[PDB]
């Protein structure tokens, strides 16, 4: 039953993953001064320009064009030969502020937005994620660890990798095709480039049992690289929310995380959902599990919630449903108290993927000793 | 084996929706005269402002201002009571 | 009876006059096709971006970004060392 699956990634210089840092960086900088504040922000990046939007209800002071100075130049865009500078871009600012309200029971908040949610968890890897979109990860968070240490200077921020596995009776047998486009500089040769790059990034990190002979590596395809970031294409916020929560192994629900306060169900819920999802295949009750949560505005419990084990369950599945509202409050301020989102820690989810690392509050598993006991399996 | 399965839509006149059709207005009025062009449109709408960027590779000639008034009217956005007027707003490009 | 009188004048790489060699960079490029056009360009310029601005009653097709770009070019902001680059500017047409 040999079958291909491809999942891709982008760098931190993509110009759809400086918005979502930029957005994040704003949510951070709020969080620090106003906890409880409400931020949706959308950031729009073009050649020379970069334009933060949305509506903020706060009490917090921030400025907006040192923060997004910072943020860019901390990624590496420090002169216009890359095609985009940190000190000479144009920083417009379209925040709407607010100013907060001021007794009924904080869990009874409604949803402030209707939406769907998915939460996806697999034993595959060690994680509990989809392996294709891990080693996809790899690969661009390798290459900015390279370029920015020192050890291959000529690099430049922007970087876009592909791994396709080939599977076989749902096992990864292999890899069949590794694409890794990267941004230099000029004084690097294209032959010299494809000889760094693949001992230097693909041989450190992808396992040397899966590349073999048939394994089609494709590193810059089409040639030079040197002019890019957001010249070369427009960046908008929630553009990459696939390749953020696990490629095309899972289904998505569509709504950006980036820019939004934990208050927002559009980001808490899918990360109660990934929550939820985790401490299932934790606890041993599935090998995969899909969790659906959806919300009404102005509503609190949910309108609908679904786990899919794909066939996998140690317990049926109805049992599981029980055991999901028993267990976990899905109610819209419930999942912040169940996993204390209020915290500047998004400034470092916008960057690979906000699901697959450890130190995060969604992906720790302690509700699965629980779990396993309230299913019975000893 | 009951299990409850939610999917959602959004009009035409919803923001995200709006800056949909207003960028694959934008491809319609390029592809009527340069059939093989490279278009790639991004459209960004706040509340009085509309802004539409992104890169084109033709030979054709369009009044985006036009085509992006033209189709905010036709949803039916007309004056600033519903939050939107598509008369008096801000058309900015960035193409 | 002797008075000192004094007068000033600016480059044309002083700011408010590259506005003024951008609006008229674009009324040029409209008279050349249609002579009998309305033109009213305003041109604001920023740190890092250049708004072209106006109403223009004309049958001429101009690219604004092009002629923007070619006369900052001209004038010899070439990379960001200078505090401004003409290739890397964004040009944003409210025309």
């Amino acid at each position: 039953a040999k079958h291909l699956f491809t999942s891709e990634s982008v760098s931190e210089g993509h110009p759809d993953k400086i918005a979502d840092q930029i957005s994040d960086a704003v949510l951070d900088a709020i969080l620090e001064q106003d906890p409880k504040a409400r931020v949706a922000c959308e950031t729009y990046v073009k050649t020379g320009m970069v334009l933060v939007g949305g509506e903020i209800t706060t009490s917090a002071w921030v400025d907006i064009e040192e923060i997004t100075r910072n943020t860019v130049r901390e990624i590496g865009y420090v002169h216009s030969d890359m095609g985009f500078d940190a000190n000479s871009c144009a920083v417009l600012s379209a925040i709407g502020k607010q100013s907060p309200d001021i007794r009924a029971d904080p869990l009874e908040q409604g949803a402030g937005d209707q939406g769907l949610m998915f939460g996806y968890a697999t034993n595959e890897t060690d994680v509990l994620m989809p392996a294709p979109i891990t080693y996809a990860h790899r690969l661009v968070q390798r290459q900015a660890e390279v370029r920015k240490n020192g050890t291959l200077p000529w690099l430049r921020p922007d970087a876009k990798s592909q791994v396709t596995f080939q599977y076989d009776d749902g096992k990864i047998v292999g890899i069949d095709a590794v694409v890794l486009s990267t941004q230099h500089s000029e004084e690097i040769d294209q032959k010299s480039l494809q000889e760094a790059v693949m001992e230097e990034i693909i041989k450190p990190i992808l396992p040397a049992e899966w590349l073999t002979s048939a394994t089609k590596f494709f590193i810059n395809p089409t040639g030079r690289f040197v002019i890019g970031g957001p010249m070369g294409d427009c960046g908008l916020t929630g553009r990459k929310i696939i390749v953020d929560t696990y490629g095309g192994m899972a289904r998505h629900g569509g709504g950006a995380f980036s820019g939004k306060d934990p208050s927002k169900v559009d980001r808490s819920a899918a990360y109660a959902a990934r929550y939820v999802a985790k401490n299932i295949v934790a606890a041993g009750l599935a090998d995969r599990c899909e969790i659906q949560v959806s919300y009404a505005i102005g509503v609190a419990e949910p309108t609908s919630i679904m786990v899919e084990t794909f066939g996998t369950e140690k317990v049926p599945s109805e049992q599981l449903t029980l055991l999901v509202r028993e267990f976990f409050d899905l109610r819209p301020y419930g999942l912040i108290q169940m996993l204390d989102l209020l915290h500047p820690i998004y400034k470092e989810t916008a960057a690979y993927g906000h699901f697959g690392r450890e130190h995060f509050p969604w992906e720790k598993t302690d509700k699965a000793q629980l779990l396993r006991d309230a299913a019975g399996l000893k």
